[PDB]
């Protein structure tokens, strides 16, 4: 198992590459990087990046304005990014009794956003754009978002509790707490319709796959163990972590600082670990930059590296001069 | 509110102090930080730091050996520490309760855990009774404590626990509540009346602020802040007094040195983003800011010449030279 990401940027059977890390960890440059070595290695396919973050991370990073409506990035005829805000008569009776289910029942809440991140997608693609080919997901920094991928076993167990308790004595007590009782039934099975055809393209590992992004340091480590466990309870194929950060500081020409020398005798702790974990995971270990990395430019010569792996001995004149 | 622990270290009211923070975060040096500067600032009291960490943390951050009979520090006067293992204790004394059920078994009884122990019972319902487990390891605890403080004039006046690397270890403190529900439903059910009786008179010292408080640990990085939020959002369900927070690993990276390594710098910067989240997240806590040592921070010497900066703030531009002495 190659420890980079070669196999998914030339793959032609992808079409959804989620991407997802908490805590600070390089995700965005992440996303951004996968979208870049995909697009540049495809040029006959259509790629997109899309974002829900309301810091608009995507824009921040290639330095243009990206919004609702998709725009190719400057540079490429191949990439193109979203910005969206998955946030913004008996419907209102209908959205009002769902909403009461979005706080108590989990998975509901995010079977709506990501429908409506679909409907965006759809949306621009009919409206010459013309289709995508593979949709890359710069995941949100906050909350499961894939967690509706649990919600039709969710909501049909549930269906069965009231199933077995409602036969119990009637119809007496059935239509007295069923009194103003909104149905809000069709509503809830075509829902549980939509993420069951979306369950079979996101369970099949030669269509879908997420790509976790995490630091060399405890608790991202931590926070990448329950986000693998998270992913394999939604039937959610997961080979690949990136490791971002890293110091490779015995390399250096330009060598002292015991502070960055320190930091990297930890960093190479935790490299053990996962190395010893994730045996059978592309894991891919990419340097640490000085600043945040941003513009197509700096974006596309780091990036190379998720390709074909880093070695602090050959390119570190590539690092030290993105810097 | 001053960002020390100058009032906790001069308090002459709290008997219980708990010490946390998960992650490589300089949790073992805060622990002996604290009691170093407990011990320093109260000569006339006599001190306790206890860990529970079967890798022996106290013994590996003072160069001395120590274990489950309280030792003294060497150089210290009024300051001793143990390290014990009450999950193995509890497991050893679980297995002989065990043995005597199952075989014609007397009891000593003169109590007290041994009693609550009885066919191994208790134990086996760990699984489906949360705070069970930790209830009865911190019995195990208190027992070796007590234990400890013999006859005469050995008894602590303040004991310091730096708890465990892992786990829950204070969901003992929502027994009571879970236990009048369970029971309210519901030999055995003697032996939980025991145990929440016992852990109702351990809350009347450790749901009192004067007596009890904990202080969390941490490192200025999202992930730290976020598993800081909740350990404070833990303890706040406890009942626990919690107003302190360890700030561990600080670069201060735009004094000392001056402009040199820029990958010093950029971490520095991103410190400061958090510090600044912390600084206004909890504004009535004392936040205390420490910095990063080249290295561990062990043996006596070394660690009360860093603990001074819990009692008066670390300042870069006045006490970087101390940093550079260790
Ligand atoms: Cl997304
Ligand atoms: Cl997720
Ligand atoms: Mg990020
Ligand atoms: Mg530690
Ligand atoms: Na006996
Ligand atoms: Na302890
Ligand atoms: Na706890
Ligand atoms: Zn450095």
């Amino acid at each position: 198992v190659e420890p980079n990401l070669h196999s998914l940027i030339t793959s032609t059977t992808h079409k959804w590459i989620f991407v997802g890390g908490k805590g600070g960890v390089g995700k965005t440059t992440s996303s951004c990087s996968i979208a870049i070595q995909m697009a540049l290695s495809q040029p006959n396919k259509q790629f997109l990046l899309i974002s829900t973050d309301p810091a608009h991370n995507l824009s921040d990073a290639f330095g243009e304005k990206f919004g609702k409506d998709a725009r190719k990035v400057t540079g490429m005829n191949n990439l193109s990014c979203m910005e969206i805000d998955p946030s913004a008569l008996g419907s209102l009776l209908q959205g009002g009794a769902l909403a009461d289910l979005t706080g108590s029942i989990p998975g509901i809440d995010e079977a709506l956003s990501f429908m409506e991140v679909m409907k965006h997608i759809k949306r621009q693609e009919q409206g010459e754009g013309e289709t995508f080919d593979t949709v890359i997901f710069d995941t949100a920094p906050t909350g499961h978002t894939l967690r509706f991928l649990q919600l039709p076993n969710t909501l049909s167990k549930l269906l069965e509790k009231f199933g077995e308790i409602t036969n119990k004595l009637g119809p007496m007590l059935n239509s007295f707490m069923g009194a103003g009782n909104v149905d809000i039934s069709g509503k809830l099975n075509e829902l549980k319709a939509n993420v069951e055809t979306i369950r079979q393209q996101f369970t099949d590992p030669d269509l879908t796959t997420f790509v976790c992004v995490c630091i060399s340091e405890f608790l991202s480590l931590y926070e990448t163990e329950r986000l693998i466990q998270e992913l394999i309870s939604y039937d959610m194929d997961v080979n690949s972590i990136i490791v971002n950060q890293l110091l490779f500081a015995e390399n250096d020409q330009e060598h002292n600082c015991k502070r960055c020398q320190a930091r990297w005798k930890m960093q190479k702790k935790y490299l053990d670990q996962i190395d010893e974990l994730y045996e059978d995971f592309h894991v891919v270990k990419m340097p640490l930059c000085a600043g945040e990395i941003r513009g197509l430019n700096n974006l596309t010569k780091f990036s190379q590296f998720l390709n074909k792996e880093y070695n602090p001995i050959t390119d570190g004149k590539v690092i030290y001069e993105l810097e």
